[PDB]
């Protein structure tokens, strides 16, 4: 129980409307509560949202980031709010393979979690 | 069900043990056979074994890579082969932070799974 921060880079891309819309309806099963912010590619608009969920006090963050400067800094102050921040987007490699990516500062200490959530994920996967 | 093959960058750290360790177990959990290979820090290691698994037709891989740049090159094999590959490791950023990453090839048209995972992991940590 709690509530979760859905922070998306944009509403008007596909792959972007189904990461968001998608991670607000599994934080609903789960049982809590959770609200899409919608940055508009803006800096501006994704500090505010920042600004916003931080003084709102939600227990968790679902962060596709709009830049890698900005961003960050955005975490940061999460972070010294005490609220962890679990980071996605995809992303093409220098060789042209495209990879969809779940990262966070929050479970290096944790490797059972992590061998989990991977197992977890190929087995849904492969069983749809 | 099914097979995963489960490849560590090593088993010399307790870490990298213990995640090969429940990787397997999480797998026979959810109703698949599992195997581990360990690639002993060795990207022709690792490259061997990504040929012996393509061989042998696993239908999952869950990938801790050695390297950044020749294990890339081995996700793209596997995918060649129909495989799908779903890597855990961790990293240090260009702020110098720790990061845990999960990541694949799958999910990038289509992030149904990938999201919902995000949240699990959240919730995870949560309780």
């Amino acid at each position: 129980k709690g509530k979760m921060a859905i922070v998306i880079s944009t509403l008007n891309n596909p792959w972007f409307v189904v990461l968001a819309e998608t991670a607000k309806q599994r934080a609903e099963q789960l049982g809590y509560e959770a609200t899409i912010f919608d940055s508009q590619n803006d800096t501006a608009k994704e500090s505010a949202h920042f600004d916003a969920i931080i003084a709102a006090g939600y227990d968790a963050i679902i962060f596709n980031p709009t830049d890698a400067d900005g961003s960050i800094a955005n975490v940061k102050r999460a972070k010294e709010a005490g609220i962890p921040v679990f980071c996605v987007d995809r992303g093409i490699n220098a060789r042209g393979l495209a990879v969809a990516q779940i990262y966070s500062d929050t479970s290096t200490q944790f490797p059972k979690l992590m061998a989990r959530l991977a197992v977890e994920w190929a087995d849904q996967y492969l069983r749809g």
